[PDB]
């Protein structure tokens, strides 16, 4: 049971100086030579999946990745209180409960560009402007909610995914250190204000209008 | 190196139904027979100090407690990024850096009343209305900022503290489980909005006007 995450690594111009990503960079950068990994908090020792594809959208780089780490769901599930999820969920959610936890805890993605890329980080909110992400249990669903992303683009990713063999690979990290990296994203974000409002607008910017 | 925490367990009436604490309860309840403990997240397996005294204020029960757990500072310090605290802190903070972390991560206190009491929990925000707390490194400083608390009251606690022997007792929990209880307060609070605004007003209600 995996999770697919899809979102824009950066919006052309909008993200601002330094952080700014541009076409001369994108096009040069892809197709990326080294299979780009997805870790949490930029922790090299805490990788939990891998970007299976990145294209270049009229608006910016758009990616799809796979997060298949059995431990990532176990430690979170443990963390949630006996009543996160009512009985209205008992009678309906299975692994969608993992997905519910991971989406709200780690809503954004951070592209640690090397220049071109290195690794994609999962976090509360990123330095960039459209970095909110969507997670689901099928590639076509992670990308299904981006209202602006062309069907022509959505299509292209979905195919690249079909090539992608290794959609079995299970990333194993260790609960003890996983609970520390995940505790580290909380501590290092406790002071941020209008957390959900920030994520509210980054969401609208990405085209995740869905509703 | 210990931390003293002081605040109101509950404000008479204001906290609302059920949760509501009242004089017939307070006066009966104190002096508490069993030395009341302070744990995190209501985790019986995660106690990190003990309430050294509770009095009855015109406004409500006011307490003082000691949090002397070497592990509690170690795991947090580890969690903070290499740059939580600039160099402007290098040249000034020592254990006040522990205090800075613990105050912002665990700002409120929850009195799991049995009827009368059981244990005091540290958490983001509590069910009750004036449950924001102050932490410092000397009993008279934890209570120093409550602008409404009478000097007559402040005095009384400070004395009770002088009796209190055991101000050496170091509560040992284990980093591995401590990082899980502390991760658990994040996960189980990620959805709360206007977090700092809630803590802003609970603070004003307690009389922590300090500034």
């Amino acid at each position: 049971e995996a999770l697919y995450v899809a979102g824009y690594l950066a919006l052309y111009s909008k993200d601002e100086g330094e952080l700014n990503i541009t076409p001369e960079i994108v096009r040069s950068a892809l197709p990326p030579t080294s299979k780009i990994p997805i870790n949490i908090d930029h922790r090299k020792d805490c990788v939990v999946g891998e970007v299976i594809a990145i294209i270049e959208d009229i608006r910016g780089p758009f990616f799809l990745g796979i997060v298949r780490c059995p431990q990532l769901h176990a430690v979170l599930f443990e963390a949630a209180h006996s009543n996160f999820f009512g009985n209205r969920d008992s009678v309906l959610s299975p692994l969608e409960r993992a997905l519910y936890l991971v989406t709200n805890y780690l809503p954004s993605v951070s592209l640690s560009s090397k220049r071109l890329f290195t690794h994609v980080a999962l976090c509360v909110v990123g330095r960039r402007v459209g970095t909110v992400v969507n997670y689901d249990c099928t590639p076509e669903s992670s990308i299904e909610p981006f209202r602006v992303l062309s069907m022509e683009s959505k299509a292209r990713l979905l195919s690249l995914v079909k090539d992608y063999a290794g959609l079995n690979k299970v990333w194993k990290v260790s609960e003890d250190k996983l609970a520390k990296v995940l505790l580290s994203t909380a501590v290092n974000n406790m002071l941020l204000r209008d957390r959900w409002d920030v994520v509210a607008k980054r969401r609208r910017e990405a085209g995740i209008m869905g509703h």
